[PDB]
Parts: C-alpha cells; structure tokens; sequence
C-alpha cells in the first residue's frame, strides 16, 4: 500500500521531475495530499491550467476561508490573501501599476548603475562569488527601494523578513506576525513621513490625504507598501537568480545573449518559461461545482495550478525542455499567471532580469559555476525555488 501523491514533488529549481511530465500525460488533473494533509486538486497540462486560471469561480480570496482545505498555511491576515482586491476597489489599482512600471524616468539607469556597482564589487572581492546574496537579491532589494521610494538603507532589514514570510508551511509561524507587524508600523510611519515624496510610497502618501481617497484605510495604504516589497522582492530575486543557474548551464546561450545582446528580452522570456521558482501549485478554491477535464470539482475543494505543468506542456510549446528563441508564442507561458491575477509587475520583473543577465554577462562573460551543480542547497518548504547561496567564477 502506498499513501496519496504528495506535492511539491522536489524543491530543486534546476530540473523537472520526470514525474510532471507522466501526469499531464495519464490524469492532467489528479487528487495530491498537501503538506497540511489537506486533499487538493493538481492541475498540469496548459490547457487544464488556463482554464481554472481564467474561471473567477475558483477564488483565491475564499482560500482564506476558515476551515477550507489548505496549500499551507497562511503567513498574512486573511483579508490580505484579496490584496489586489483590496487595492482595486479601493480605486488605487492604476495608481500602484503607474508607480510599479519600469518606464519611469532614471529607473532603468538606476538598475543598469546598481547591477554594475555589485559586479564590480565581486570582481574587487576575487572569485569565488555569491550571486544571489551579493547579486540577484540585492538587485531586487535595491529596485524595489526605488521604486517604492524608502531609503536605500532601510531594504535590508525589509528584505530580512522574506525567507519567514514566503514560507510554505503546514502551521501557522509566530515569526511571520512578529514581522508583519513591525514591517506594517514601518510602512504607515513612511506615511507619515514629509521626506518620502517619490514612488509608489510617495503616492501613496498624496492620496492618503486627498479627499477623494479619505475612505481608504491607514491599513490597506501600509499593507500596499509591505505586500508590494515582498511579492515584488521574494519574486525577481528567486526568478533572477534561478534564470541565472538556466543560463550558466546553457553556455551556448550564454555565448549567443553575451554576443547579440538585443536577444536578451527573448532569452528572459524563454527563462521565464522554463523557470521552476515557484515552489507551490498557484492555489483556488471552487466556489461551485465545475468539471476540469474527467473531474467535477466539487464547491469548497482546493485547486492547485502547476506553472511549470502548464509551461512545459509539449501540446502548447514544441520541445518544451529547450529554450527557442524563435517560438510563435513566446510569451503565452504562465510565469506570471493568467485572468484575473495576472501580475502587476510582470514589465518591472522582466526589465530587472533584462538588466541584471545584460550587466552580468558585460562584466563576467566567462561566468560558470564555481560547485558541481549538484552541490547547491535548495530552500525547502518555501513558496519558492531558490538555491541558498550560488558560488560562480569567470
Ligand atoms: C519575475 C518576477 C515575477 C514573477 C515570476 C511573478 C509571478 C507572479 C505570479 C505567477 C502571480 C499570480 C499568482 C496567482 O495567480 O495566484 C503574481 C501575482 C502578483 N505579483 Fe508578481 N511576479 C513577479 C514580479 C512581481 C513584482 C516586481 C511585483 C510588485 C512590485 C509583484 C507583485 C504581485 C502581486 C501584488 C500579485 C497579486 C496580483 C493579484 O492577485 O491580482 N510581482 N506574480
Ligand atoms: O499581494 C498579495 N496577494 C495575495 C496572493 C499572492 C501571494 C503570493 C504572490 O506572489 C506572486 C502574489 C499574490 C497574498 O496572499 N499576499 C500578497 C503577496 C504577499 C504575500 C506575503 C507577504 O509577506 C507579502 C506579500
């Protein structure tokens, strides 16, 4: 006898389990056993996927719901799991998009110096070096800094929250609120604060006092802030770094992006597709009965969207394990979901990974890992994919 599937399946972000690519085949959605001990629904072909994707009646916000079957449990108040939601109906949505775009004006001059001055620093400092604690996630700490408009100084101690608040955990973690919390007093004293005048704190800050927003809450203003340097912080460090090892063990690719950098926005998006940082399936309770593919989801049942089901899925992306630059339909992966919750900073991700593969392979052309690839330590029971530390030379 043999207990129910279990998920994840590995936390390794540098292969896909064989695995995956036997259920998309056999049962595309299949019954798996949580780390709750909760049952879910495992979702893993394209098509299967887009479908729960863009069908609103599978709800993030009621997976927030006491009592419902859950992916792991949560590290955020429930009416955060709406945060969108939230933002939306509090008439903020274009406001926080307008402030998040990679169009701003410096900006793309402040992550190409910023990227640079890292480089630079690891290449003062001698082989071996760390690309994701001195790299990738200082990049991201310092982007979202930026673009929220907080002192440089203070992202360190924000970013130090992220590997208690992304975990993926069966029992709710007292560290997570400690966090929460003081990152939440931080944030409304930024509100408070006369000198925060630019980005998206800055904004904020201005319609917090206007009178067309006075209905809106101190809290949901101080939660903007938080959510946005985490999900946006925990999400381009974890895809930079991960893309990363991708290119390091493509040398081929690495050669062609360092050659013909025009090519990178392609290269980032192949990455993004094959990319395995998130750690979890993208969860959704049915809030009524629908049939997916031969199973009729029941109301109240939990939902799980494998990305990388759908993104590896040979029926929509012919080779799917190889990186071709040349696809027809490059950017229809779901590295940044689908419908409804499509991300709000998917131009700021790609544009942060642009710059920091484009800075990278300028300055460490010969870049290689340091380790053998099996030697890197991969983060478990974490929403994402990240490797504890990621020695290269070059
Ligand atoms: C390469 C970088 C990124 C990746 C791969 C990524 C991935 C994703 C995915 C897959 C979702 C959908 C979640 C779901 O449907 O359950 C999402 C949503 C979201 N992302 Fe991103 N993201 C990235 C960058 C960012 C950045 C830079 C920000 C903000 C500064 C951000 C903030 C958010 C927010 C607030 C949501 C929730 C949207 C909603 O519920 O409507 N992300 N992201
Ligand atoms: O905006 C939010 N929406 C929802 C759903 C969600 C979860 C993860 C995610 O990543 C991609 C995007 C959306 C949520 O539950 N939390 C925040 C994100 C967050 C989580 C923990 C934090 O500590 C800070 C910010």
């Amino acid at each position: 006898a043999t207990v129910l599937l279990e998920v994840p399946f590995s936390a390794r972000g540098d292969r896909i389990p064989d695995a995956v690519a036997e259920l998309r085949t056999r049962e595309p959605i299949r019954k798996v056993r949580t780390i709750t001990g909760a049952e879910a629904w495992l979702v893993s072909s394209y098509a299967l996927c887009t479908q729960v994707l863009e069908d609103r009646r599978f709800s993030m916000k009621e997976t927030a719901a006491a009592g419902a079957p859950r992916l792991n449990a949560l590290t955020v108040p429930p009416e955060v799991v709406n945060n969108m939601g939230n933002i939306a109906d509090a008439g903020l949505r274009k406001a926080v998009m307008k402030a998040i775009t990679p169009k701003a004006p410096g900006l793309e001059q402040f992550l190409r110096d910023t990227a640079n001055s890292l480089l630079d620093n690891l290449i003062t400092e001698g082989a071996p070096a760390d690309l994701r604690n001195d790299f990738a996630d200082p990049l991201a700490t310092a982007l979202h800094c930026k673009v929220l408009g907080i002192p440089q100084e203070d992202g360190p101690k924000l970013f130090r929250s992220l590997s208690i608040a992304f975990m993926s955990s069966a029992d709710p973690i007292p560290a997570a609120k400690i966090n929460w919390d003081r990152d939440i007093e931080y944030m409304a004293g930024i509100l408070e604060n006369p000198n925060i005048t630019t980005g998206l704190m800055g904004e904020l800050s201005r319609l917090r006092k206007d009178p067309a927003y006075s209905h809106v809450s101190d809290e949901l203003f101080a939660t903007i802030g938080v959510t946005f340097f985490g999900a946006g912080v925990i999400s381009t460090g974890s895809f930079l770094t991960t893309a990363l090892i991708s290119l390091i063990q493509r040398p081929q690719l690495r050669n062609l992006l360092h050659e013909k950098p025009e090519l990178i926005p392609a290269g980032v998006e192949e990455l993004l597709r094959i990319n395995l940082s998130f750690a979890d399936g993208l969860p959704r309770l049915a809030t009524a009965d629908i049939q997916v593919g031969d199973v009729l989801v029941r109301k109240g049942e939990l939902v799980l969207v494998l990305l990388e089901g759908a993104n590896f899925d040979p029926e929509h992306f012919p080779n799917p394990g190889s990186i071709e630059l040349d696809r027809p339909n490059p950017t229809s992966h779901l590295a940044f979901g689908r419908g409804q919750h499509f991300c709000p900073g998917s131009a700021l991700g790609r544009r942060h990974a642009q710059i920091g593969i484009e800075a990278l392979l300028k300055k460490m052309p010969g870049v290689d890992l340091a380790v053998p690839i099996d030697q890197l330590v991969w983060r478990t029971r974490f929403q994402r994919r990240i490797p504890e530390r990621l020695p290269v030379l070059w």
